[PDB]
């Protein structure tokens, strides 16, 4: 009972967070086995940031210019390399708290938890989605760079995001753990703007199913719709196209509630056309689009991690 | 920048969660030192749950009836006792991951993180306020009982809530870690209901400050209100009276933004009277009251 925006338990990731310092610059790194991953811009001064040549700047560094701290233990750096926009520091000590992990690249619409960190110390955890415009709506102050996003599957931590920068309007951009940016952004202090964002339609539908599961049913109407006719209406409200794959993905929640996906689509079509008229759904006055179908099932069925 | 509902990192608490089974009931316990804390209704059969005589039920139990598992490992129960609505199971092994901790009783309007768990295994983390009506708007399924709420200050975990029950409307009730319920609720199967709730005024003002700090400033206006005139309006909308103590508590946010509390109050009055006319604040179309002044400072400064 109840429905809440919920993050994964963060403990397995907390035990991987370190502080990385290069000259004057400090930010966070991810310690897994005998490697620390962090944003490559740790090697820049503020001077360099307008248009840094990272290959050149790194050549001029040595292992000893990297101070890595795990709490109050310094980790000795014995190698370094750059992969895209991440720096990999080889250290002489493997992290005893390394979880089972993998590195994944997520798609727009997918959600994940962020462990916000400062100076290598976890400070808070919250749930985000990769927006269609390849930004995230995060909460990040100076010092947060190198904080990561992740999912847990059973015992396995999938790292999908490392934080690098803030864009206009206070949204955020970063890379996968191979250092490739999500979106067309670059790690440079230069004019960049996100494209126009859109609503993640499949997620709105997941959350309408969540609503029904939790006893909110006022928006259910007597109609069905074709996929085509739904998309005609939804594109007019800056909604992402709903695909057959999305319809297929919503199948389990459809069967659970006994409301056909295209019947839910017809309800959403009416909500877009007529508004919510001051009413709320699951305690929100807007349609929520940062719960995936999986997120809904997970929360409504109580799936667990150890 | 940016402003998100944010829970504390849950690792220190995760290291304390165990599974407790008695008979056919399995739920969660909190393992600190050599004691496991859980809801006493773990000892009930469903027929007991009508008006359980806990004292007498517990006398009939053996330490052997309590199956406590921490991951793979069975913890032998060597002692049991009861404190209000909480059961304490002494075990023969002290939790090596016990953090620095305290048990606190939270006040209505204050917030805490919940670690929802099932079968002693962590499921998820989220933030709740203790409502004025002594409920929390949580997300809990069968098996979640014994999940706890907490705040972390530096390295010290302040435990403030343990989960016992759901109420009509899909809200939740529970106890402090001494087993005393928040609100007038009782741990038995009997029809119970939350009283009428009120909106935490000071928290709404904190969140409006958070909005301004993050550059969302459209609702600011050149007007001010007296404290009394503010309360006359807001109390019509079932907002808690704003006291001078509240105004004082907001002083750091007032100072950070340069907006006096009674200036911000004029925004709030106008939002209540006229609504948002299609606009949002920090991406919400409603006024949010589950962020404390501390939560906003913490998040807009980065502790
Ligand atoms: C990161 O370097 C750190 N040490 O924490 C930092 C994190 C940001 C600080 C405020 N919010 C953040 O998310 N990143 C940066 O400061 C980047 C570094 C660049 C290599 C990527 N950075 C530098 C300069 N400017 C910006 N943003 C900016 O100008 O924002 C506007 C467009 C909104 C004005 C930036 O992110
Ligand atoms: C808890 O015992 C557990 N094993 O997890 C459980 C948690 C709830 C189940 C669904 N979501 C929860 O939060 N608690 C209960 O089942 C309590 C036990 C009572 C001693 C306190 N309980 C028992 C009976 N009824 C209710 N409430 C109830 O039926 O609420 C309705 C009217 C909204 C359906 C209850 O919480």
């Amino acid at each position: 009972s109840g429905f809440r925006k919920m993050a994964f338990p963060s403990g397995k990731v907390e035990g991987c967070m370190v502080q990385v310092t290069c000259g004057t610059t400090t930010l966070n790194g991810l310690w897994l086995d005998d490697v620390v991953y962090c944003p490559r811009h740790v090697i820049c001064t503020s001077e360099d940031m307008l248009n840094p040549n990272y290959e050149d700047l790194l050549i001029r560094k040595s292992n000893h210019n990297f101070l890595v701290q795990a709490g109050n233990v310094q980790l000795r750096v014995i190698g370094h390399s750059m992969q895209n926009c991440v720096l990999k520091l080889k250290v002489d000590t493997a992290n005893p708290k390394t979880p089972k992990y993998k590195f994944v690249r997520i798609q727009p619409g997918q959600t994940f938890s962020v462990l916000a960190c400062y100076n290598g110390s976890p400070s808070g955890v919250y749930q985000c989605a990769m927006r269609p415009n390849f930004t995230i709506k995060g909460s990040f102050l100076n010092g947060s760079c190198g904080s990561v996003g992740f999912n847990i599957d059973y015992d396995c931590v999938s790292f999908c995001y490392m934080h690098h920068m803030e864009l206009p309007t206070g949204v955020h951009a970063g890379t996968d753990l191979e250092g490739n940016f999500y979106g067309p952004f670059v790690d440079r202090q230069t004019a960049q703007a996100a494209g126009t964002d859109t609503t993640i339609t499949v997620n709105v539908l997941a959350w309408l199913y969540a609503a029904v599961i939790n006893g909110d049913r006022w928006f259910l109407n007597r109609f069905t719709t074709t996929l085509n006719d739904f998309n005609l209406v939804a594109m007019k409200y800056n909604y992402e196209p709903l695909t057959q794959d999305h319809v297929d993905i919503l199948g389990p929640l459809s069967a659970q509630t006994g409301i056909a996906v295209l019947d839910m689509c017809a309800s959403l079509k009416e909500l877009l056309q007529n508004g919510m008229n001051g009413r709320t759904i699951l305690g929100s006055a807007l349609l929520e689009d940062e719960f995936t179908p999986f997120d809904v099932v997970r929360q409504c069925s109580g799936v667990t991690f150890q």
